[PDB]
């Protein structure tokens, strides 16, 4: 789009002081056009009787330049229309929002604020985009920039810190909405459901628990993936009562680990990986910067596997391709993943496992005792300050009791911690999961995490 440019939508003949005028709020990478593109969003606000407005903030920037800018043209918003305004915020959009209203004082203008999944405690995909192992894809994708940096769950922490319990705060009445449809398998949000399925109940973007505010209206959950939840004839409907309604604050009701590899590959890139005995699904994933490359997945006895499906990626890994494989019941033993590149790619490759061994790998890596044998665990890690690397680690494997010694957080930063941990299982058979932590350190060397 055009940031800082904003236009009203067609004019109801009657309007009513009971319908506030709505102001749409794009997300990520986007523009106001994510109302109008296969959507009808601006005709449902007019045919129900609601004046609106549709903003370009920057598809690029962090919640400070976006909430300073939404904040200065919700006064000529405002001024245009007579009265205070509703916003419909989407994905990022609804962080934008908040900073607009408590840091950049736009409460004035504005009468309610409903957020469609909404990362309001970060994106576990964005904590994925920052960390080691991502490095080479994110570089190529150009998807590094203060948008998504800002999204990453350590980050998000530290607003939801400095937000939460500013006066400014109360002023206004806050709405979530959030989905729980992940992409269908061979769609754009497969690949982020099922890495976010690790997390939770998710819309292939967000996980519902990370769409909400703590003093919210937090709608239950609907039947929305992230490119659903805002299309006008679904979801105008259900949060037309939200325009109005008045609401008291609620709660909605109450963990797995991948295996992550990444790097460069001019050619042949094979990348082996364990898969324990009992594993009931294994979600197989080589993202990559194009889509001609040749993927073959290899069981323990050599026996080949193509049946891969391929998507375009989406929201923090817009720009780029995956390949996705699904397996019931895979056997036990290395597996092998090769890509075959006659152009240079960079990858980022990603097994998910639906297994018992989840609660044994928590058990580890917290003080709780496991029935885990001969556990070690490597360290890969980034430090970030003010959007940009300022310092990247790498540690030799060492035992389980010598990690959290080797974790030093005492400088300010954004920090990306990758820890690849293998071993073997009770049953004897050899394991590898990849942990990823988003760690927020401020001035005073508090640690955000979430």
């Amino acid at each position: 789009g055009n940031p800082g440019y904003w236009f009203a939508g067609d004019p109801v003949e009657h309007p009513d002081p009971a319908k506030p005028p709505i102001v749409f709020v794009h997300g990520l990478n986007g523009s106001s056009s994510a109302w109008f593109d296969e959507n009808d969003m601006a005709e449902q606000a007019w045919k129900n009787g609601y004046d609106a407005a549709f903003i370009d903030l920057h598809p690029d920037k962090d919640m400070q330049d976006n909430g300073a800018m939404l904040a200065a043209k919700l006064r000529e918003i405002y001024q245009y229309f007579g009265r205070k305004v509703i916003l419909v915020s989407y994905s990022k959009g609804g962080i934008d929002s908040q900073s607009a209203l408590i840091h950049h004082n736009a409460y004035h203008y504005v009468e309610r604020v409903i957020t469609l999944g909404t990362p309001h405690h970060g994106s576990q995909l964005a904590d994925l985009a920052y960390s080691n192992w991502a490095g080479w894809l994110a570089d190529i994708l150009g998807q590094k920039n203060d948008a998504v940096y800002s999204l990453q769950t350590g980050f998000m922490k530290s607003f939801r810190d400095q937000t939460d319990n500013h006066p400014n705060r109360l002023k206004t009445k806050y709405f979530t909405l959030a989905g729980n449809k992940i992409g269908g398998f061979g769609s754009a949000l497969f690949f982020g459901g099922v890495y976010l399925n690790m997390f939770g109940e998710n819309d292939g973007a967000v996980t519902e628990k990370n769409a909400r505010l703590p003093y919210a209206t937090n709608l239950d959950t609907g039947k929305w993936d992230h490119f659903s939840i805002i299309k006008g004839n679904l979801t105008f409907p259900v949060f037309m009562p939200l325009l109005t309604i008045q609401a008291n604050a609620n709660e909605t009701a109450a963990l797995s680990y991948p295996f992550i590899r990444g790097g460069e590959n001019h050619g042949l890139r094979e990348e082996e990986f364990a898969v324990e005995k009992g594993v009931k699904e294994i979600t197989v994933h080589w993202l990559s910067n194009h889509s001609s490359g040749n993927i073959k997945l290899t069981d323990p006895r050599g026996k080949p596997f193509k049946d891969f499906s391929i998507a375009k990626t989406a929201d923090v890994f817009e720009g780029g391709f995956v390949h996705s494989a699904a397996i019931k019941n895979p056997a036990a033993g290395t597996w092998k993943i090769a890509s075959s590149v006659k152009q240079k790619e960079a990858f980022l490759f990603i097994v998910t496992f639906d297994s018992p061994l989840n609660q044994q790998i928590k058990n580890a890596v917290t003080r709780e005792s496991s029935n885990l044998a001969n556990v070690k665990a490597s360290v890969r890690s980034i430090r970030y300050e003010n959007g940009k690397q300022a310092e990247k680690k790498s540690l030799k494997p060492a035992s389980i009791n010598a990690l959290q010694n080797s974790l030093s957080f005492k400088k300010a930063g954004m920090y990306s911690v990758t820890i690849d941990l293998s071993g073997k299982t009770a049953d004897n058979s050899p394991f590898n999961r990849t942990i990823i932590r988003s760690i927020y350190v401020n001035d005073k060397g508090e640690k955000f995490e979430n």
